[PDB]
């Protein structure tokens, strides 16, 4: 089910050949474009790469550590040079300058569907349905060829393009980044799963929670904890709380569940599966990738360009 179509296969190659021309990453190549975002812990830019009049995304990670420490963030980041999916964003190489590492990117022009979602006012179920299937396979992609896990699945980490172009970005490939940065930096815990909140046992479980989450986010138009009281519903499709409140929240209340009546029933299904609080009995990547939703969803022939231009004036 990782095969490549011929129409992905080119795009591929395409990619690797104008990177293969791309000697070694400096500071003084690149020249900022815009700022596409911030972060708490890091920005990033549209930038133009000069000498290769590559276009790409800059993330600057503004965090400190010697040379001595921020030299093996770099080594395991080298492993990006070997994941090569469809459903995964390209990635040009990293560097340290300026007490700063930069992790330089294909550049995303459609976005992250975090944007796409405060555009659109809400995603309708037949692209979320594509939206399901490509993220199901960059993990399964993930897994299956680094053993790795996402381990941040949230909207702001699926991005999209005008190419109809579905991939995830900012996974945890470097262990060490993820400590020398998870530390004296928080990049929100709202679309985490109870067991990684409650400390306990992860696997890639967690991650289909947090698109579980995310696609009932994406379907309403808002972040789905606490429930919607039933006439937040009628004002919606016709028909506050801090963190630690709500972190609480998911840990001891029912999981999000779409509105009845809405969306089809092999969908809500579908994120009723994803969204079992109990790891051991909520679906894996295997049984989603055969989930009625996903079936209908593949052989569905879905203009996911089309959509994306017409919403975000693209
Ligand atoms: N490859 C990319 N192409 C286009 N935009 C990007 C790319 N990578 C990151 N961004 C933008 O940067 C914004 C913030 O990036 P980030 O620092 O990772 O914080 P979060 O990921 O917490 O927003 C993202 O919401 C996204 O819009
Ligand atoms: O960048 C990461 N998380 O978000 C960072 C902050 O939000 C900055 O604001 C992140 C965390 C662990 C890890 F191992 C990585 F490799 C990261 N970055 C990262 C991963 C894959 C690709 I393709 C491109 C990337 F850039
Ligand atoms: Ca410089
Ligand atoms: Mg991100
Ligand atoms: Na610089």
């Amino acid at each position: 089910e990782l095969e490549l179509d011929e129409q992905q296969r080119k795009r591929l190659e395409a990619f690797l050949t104008q990177k293969q021309k791309v000697g070694e990453l400096k500071d003084d190549d690149f020249e900022k474009i815009s700022e596409l975002g911030a972060g708490n812990g890091g920005v990033v830019f549209k930038v133009s790469h000069k000498p290769s009049g590559l276009v790409m995304a800059r993330k600057l990670i503004h965090l400190e550590i010697k040379p001595a420490i921020r030299n093996q963030i770099i080594r395991e980041l080298q492993v990006l040079h070997e994941c090569n999916s469809p459903y995964i964003v390209g990635f040009y190489g990293a560097f340290y300058s300026d007490g700063e590492i930069s992790i330089c990117m294909e550049h995303m022009d459609g976005g992250s569907l975090d944007q796409v979602l405060k555009k659109a006012g809400r995603i309708p179920e037949q692209i979320l349905g594509k939206v399901s299937i490509a993220v199901i396979k960059g993990l399964t992609y993930l897994r299956e060829k680094h053993k790795i896990m996402h381990r941040d699945v949230k909207p702001s980490n699926i991005l999209v393009n005008s190419r109809g172009e579905i991939k995830l970005c900012d996974f945890g490939v470097s262990g060490q980044l993820i400590d020398s940065m998870a530390n004296s930096f928080v990049g929100t815990r709202s679309y985490m799963s109870p067991e990684r909140l409650q400390g306990t046992h992860y696997s890639v479980q967690s991650d289909i929670w947090s698109m579980g989450l995310s696609l009932v986010e994406m379907a309403v138009g808002r972040y789905p904890i606490p429930p919607p009281d039933a006439k937040e519903l009628e004002l919606m499709f016709g028909c506050p709380m801090a963190i630690f409140e709500l972190l609480d929240y998911i840990v001891n209340e029912p999981p999000p569940k779409l509105p009845s009546g809405v969306f089809s029933l092999e969908f809500q299904d579908f994120v009723n599966k994803c969204l079992i609080k109990n790891p051991a009995e909520r679906a894996d990547l295997k049984q989603l990738m055969v989930h009625a939703f996903i079936k209908r969803s593949d052989a569905e022939e879905v203009d996911f360009a089309g959509w994306l231009c017409s919403t975000i004036g693209l």
